[PDB]
This record gives C-alpha cells, structure tokens and sequence, in this order.
C-alpha cells in the first residue's frame, strides 16, 4: 500500500505547516474567523516580521487566504482540511 | 486566555511535530483500529526494523502509542483519545 505515500505526502505537508507553535496558534485564530497582520501580532504578542515568516509558510503551502483593504491585510483559513483540523484541534484542546 | 492557549498548543504541537512525516503518519494510520507488531509494520512499509525503531521510539517518547510485549513479540497501538482522533480526521481527509 503506497497510496499511503502520496496521501501521506499531501497530510504531511499540512501537518509539517501546523507542526509549529506560532503557526498553530495563527491558524486557530482564523477559524471562523477573519484576522489582520495587526490583530494576531497583537493578539499572539509577536513582531510583524517573527508573525511575517509564520504568515509566509501559511501562505506558501497554501493554508491561509490574503484579501486587501487599505493598509490591513487579512487573513483567513483557505483549505477544508486545516478548517477541520484546526477545528478538531479546538475541541480537543481548547474547551 | 492566550497562556492557556500556549498551554495547550504545546502539547498539540508536540502531537504535530510527532505527525509531521510520512513514514511516522503511515505507522499511525495503520495503527488506527489496529494492533499490528514491528514485523507487521516493517512488513506493510518497506523500511528496516531499525528505522522503524526510530519512528516507534519517537511515537513512545511523545506518547502516541501504547506498547505491549507479548512471546518476544512487539505490539504497537494507538495511545491515547486525541491521536486516535486526529488520525481519524486525517484518513477521512486524505484517504477518502
């Protein structure tokens, strides 16, 4: 069974994305939700740059949605996957 | 509430970390509803017995699985409620 190797390639990229404090705490955030750079640098106490890099690998591996409005720039959860998992994430651990 | 969210967030982070990688989520996976030992696991993935002693030991260390030893014999389980959860999650995503 190495069908197991390609869905485990995609899960682990999902995971490998989540598998970060700061990451994390970012992406349970946005769970229905819909933050800025200011908003989670305020609310996760973090440098916008330290918060930029974090944002950079949600954005690149393509967990995170960006939409402009004047100088904020939002964020939001993109995929079905890290909505359920951050989700999950919740019940399990936040209540 | 942030301090218990960093609290908690630790120790999801520890169960991420744990995750995060093919050969150790593929261990999970077939753990789920399972009870396999590490001839079965070495069997199934086509990795030696030491490497998968390092993942194995790695899934013991930061309590994913439950260990019991049997006739010099080996079995792995799934340990507690949460990893059992998120492996579930994780199959219905990728796997269906």
């Amino acid at each position: 069974l190495q069908e197991m190797e390609k869905n485990s390639a995609k899960a682990v990229v999902l995971l490998k994305a989540m598998a970060n404090e700061r990451r994390l705490q970012i992406l349970c955030m946005l769970l229905d939700n819909e933050l800025s750079v200011g908003e989670l640098s305020s609310r996760l106490e973090l440098s916008q740059s330290a918060l930029s890099q974090h944002l950079a690998w949600l954005r690149r591996d393509g967990l995170v949605n960006t939409r402009k409005e004047a100088q904020t720039v939002f964020y939001t959860l993109s995929s079905t996957e890290v909505k359920a998992m951050i989700e999950l994430l919740h019940r399990l651990y936040c209540q």
